[PDB]
RNA sequence: AAGCAGCUUUACAGAUCAAUGGCGGAGGGAGGUCAACAUCAAGAACUGUGGGCCUUUUAUUGCCUAUAGAACUUAUAACGAACAUGGUUCUUGCCUUUUACCAGAAC
């Protein structure tokens, strides 16, 4: 195993470098979505509750969804409907229309965070 | 517009009473505070069908063109010349808390 193991060699990757530092959570932020679709925009969650959304080309904020009354623990944008699906430790699951930046459908029936 | 000739013919009477073609007949009408199914808000916005068309062979759809038929609804835009409630979010009001609520919006 060790003499098969150390005669292959592992694939070259470059480093990486910090391009961009964004401020503007004012808790930790605990999720990150990239648009599916375009690559145009991320979503970002955090312990203050919102989420907000960042243009990926300048680091500019785009909008605030504030939908949320504890911590945003996890974002998914669908690839195939205009759809944010967000959850939080307040027990709720929560759809956004993004062609209206609305809440339009909660799922319910969660015991716990 | 009536008197006469042409079209239509029918209550009839014929040649014909054969060979034809025309229009009907081979399961009736009016109703029901009966039922089921289909359909009713969209490029002013409809479906079938003949020929041509991108999907690599255009198929059934989307496109061009020819043509037959469109019931209901609608422009001081809606089936309803009528008019309720509820959910979510936001902003208000009353406000000691929730329900029940104040009244505007959006979906
Ligand atoms: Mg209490």
């Amino acid at each position: 195993r060790y003499e098969k193991l150390l005669s292959q060699r592992p694939e070259w990757h470059a480093p990486w470098k910090l391009s961009r530092v964004i401020n503007g959570h004012l808790g930790w932020v605990r999720c990150v979505a990239i648009d599916p679709v375009d690559n145009e925009w991320f979503i970002t969650g955090s312990n203050d509750t919102t989420m907000k959304v960042w243009d990926l080309a300048t680091g500019k904020l785009k909008t605030t969804l504030a939908g949320h009354v504890m911590t945003v623990r996890d974002v998914a944008v669908s690839d195939r409907h205009p759809y944010l699906f967000s959850v939080s430790e307040d027990k709720t699951v929560k759809c956004w229309d993004l062609e209206k930046n609305q809440i339009i459908r909660d799922y319910y029936g969660h015991l716990s965070g």
